[PDB]
């Protein structure tokens, strides 16, 4: 069901490697982005969304387990090493938002939607 990626290489290259381009446009009101959950944070961080925008979360470890979930939102997704997890949110309310891995209560990140 997940798309597979290799977790020995996804921080070298690929979508992962550079966190100034996690967030790519694949559409008029559409973005991608590519956030690595790694021991112990979130990359990008923090993540920057326009409001009102389909935003489409690829997700993935490059060492252990993690969680993804959005605080405030129905978004609460596992993270594994090697697998890409998918989410589809749209942001109605801009503000910041935090990011919370269940297993790393210290692991902290950060969602900014822009007006
Ligand atoms: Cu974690």
């Amino acid at each position: 069901k997940l798309e597979r990626v290799d977790p020995t290489t996804v921080r070298q290259e690929g979508p992962w490697a550079d966190p100034a381009q996690a967030v790519v446009q694949t559409g008029p009101n559409q973005y991608t982005v590519y956030v690595l959950a790694f021991a112990f944070g979130y990359q990008p961080n923090p993540i920057e969304v326009p409001q009102g925008a389909e935003i489409v979360f690829k997700i993935t470890s490059p060492d252990v387990i993690h969680g993804f979930h959005v605080e405030g939102t129905n978004i609460n997704v596992e993270v594994l090493p090697g697998e890409v997890s998918t989410v589809r949110y749209t942001f109605k309310r801009p503000g910041e938002y935090r990011i919370i891995c269940t297993p790393h209560p210290f692991m902290f990140g950060t969602i900014v939607v822009k007006e």
